[PDB]
């Protein structure tokens, strides 16, 4: 099975996917984020952050309050299982993490922590 | 009948209303916009813009492309029936327009033209 996925965040504030499935046979999983828009990071910056469904709100609130210089993520936030950098137009970034950090039966959410974006930019991630 | 309405745009990128009814007995209509959030205009700026449902997309595209210095509205856009200024946290602005600019049967939309916000920040306005 494949253990990577390519995701896009555009100017309309949206991911080209709302659900991800991580095959249990994967040892590591990679996410390739790319920004096909024309707006700069400071106004339409997108990052891909993964946490349990329960931790999402907390991560989003503290992240938005941390500012652009911190890529909108409270430093040393242990709730973030994995995440890419905040990218602007024409930029791209990848993250690879150990699938052992995921458990079956648990509910995970991926989302962008740029002020207000998680309202639309979010989706589910499951270990099947 | 009342001829004004108070609207709020917060940090969660949302209006506290999605439908406005302008009573035909009104000669003028006023909209009081206020920003109860803490985020600045440059990151979570909100404006209240009115156009026909059909002109909305056009207005939004040309507006987002106009930048913060223009309050995200293409200069001299004749599609904009009325609008307030773009406001940041703790700011407010009112707009009053002639109800004679509205006709019955026509579908109107109000929305924010800050990059990507119209996806969630929009609503209907009707002359009944
Ligand atoms: C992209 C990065 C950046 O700093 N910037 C300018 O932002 C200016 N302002 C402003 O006027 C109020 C808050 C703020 O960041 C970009 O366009
Ligand atoms: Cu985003
Ligand atoms: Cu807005
Ligand atoms: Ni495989
Ligand atoms: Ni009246």
């Amino acid at each position: 099975a494949e253990c990577s996925v390519d995701i896009q965040g555009n100017d309309q504030m949206q991911f080209n996917t709302n659900a991800i499935t991580v095959d249990k046979s994967c040892k590591q999983f990679t996410v390739n984020l790319s920004h096909p828009g024309n707006l700069p990071k400071c106004v339409m910056g997108h990052n891909w952050v993964l946490s349990t469904a329960a931790d999402m709100q907390g991560v989003v609130t503290d992240g938005e309050a941390s500012g652009l210089d911190k890529d909108y993520l409270k430093p040393d936030d242990s709730r973030v299982i994995a995440h890419t950098k905040l990218i602007g137009s024409g930029e791209k970034d990848s993250v690879t993490f150990d699938v052992s950090k995921l458990k079956e039966g648990e509910q995970y959410m991926f989302f962008c922590t740029f002020p207000g974006h998680s309202a639309l930019m979010k989706g589910t991630l499951t270990l099947k």
